[PDB]
Order: structure tokens, then sequence, then C-alpha cells
């Protein structure tokens, strides 16, 4: 009780991922987002990669939409959300597509596992541990 993020167990390694921005698709995701309030407190990641069911096996777990806010959270869902360029097209390295080609998304996927926290937005960090939670 009494704090500034009020929260009951804080996490430590936050896992954000990225999903084309803006200029840095890597910076501007986090970096950007982290660009908020002010850095410390905790280790905030940024990595720009497909958030696989796989790794999200986790998340999908500790969140409602689990991989559903993932595939939801770039464009053309109902391609990606089923079978779609979710195919070998975003899987390994959606970077790759994100970076520019299908579509330019900027959205930023925020996950703990932590705390087993997760959220896809970039406010889910700031709710949760923004730039210096």
């Amino acid at each position: 009780m009494s704090f500034w993020k009020t929260l009951q167990r804080q996490p430590r390694t936050i896992s954000l991922f990225t999903n084309d921005i803006a200029s840095n698709i890597k910076s501007q995701k986090c970096l950007q987002l982290l660009k908020g309030d002010v850095s410390h407190r905790f280790d905030v990641e940024i990595a720009n990669r497909f958030p696989t069911w796989d790794q999200l096996q986790y998340m999908r777990t500790s969140c409602p939409q689990g991989p559903v806010s993932l595939q939801r959270q770039i464009p053309k869902l109902d391609s990606v959300l089923k079978y779609k360029h979710t195919d070998p097209t975003f899987g390994m390295d959606l970077q790759k597509c994100v970076q520019r080609g299908l579509w330019n998304p900027k959205e930023a996927l925020w996950v703990d596992w932590e705390n087993k926290l997760v959220g896809n937005e970039p406010a889910d960090i700031d709710k949760y541990i923004i730039q210096r939670k």
C-alpha cells in the first residue's frame, strides 16, 4: 500500500515486443513508450519479434485475449488470427513483415514474465511499469 504505481507483487523483467511503429520500429516501440515519464527502478526490455503462442503460451494463460491480443494487435487479425499471414510470414520474425511490409502497424506489446502480467498495449506498461514503473 501507499505507492506511485500502487500494485501488488512487482515484476522485474519487462519483455516488450516490437510491432512496427515509427522511425525506430524498435525504439519508437518501447524507447518511445518509456520516452514518457522517467526511466529507472526497473529494467526495460526492448525486443522485436513475432508474439508466437509458443512463448506467449505463458501469457496466453495470464490474459483474457492471450494470443488473440497479439494476433489482434497486428493488422489482418482474421488473417494471422487464423493461419493467414500468420503462416511462415510472421511466424519466426514478424518484424520482417511488420518492419513495414505486409502492413505498417504501430502497437506495443508489453508482457511480464516476472509477475505474469501481459497486455497488448504501450499503456499497459505505464499502467503497470512505465518507463520506470
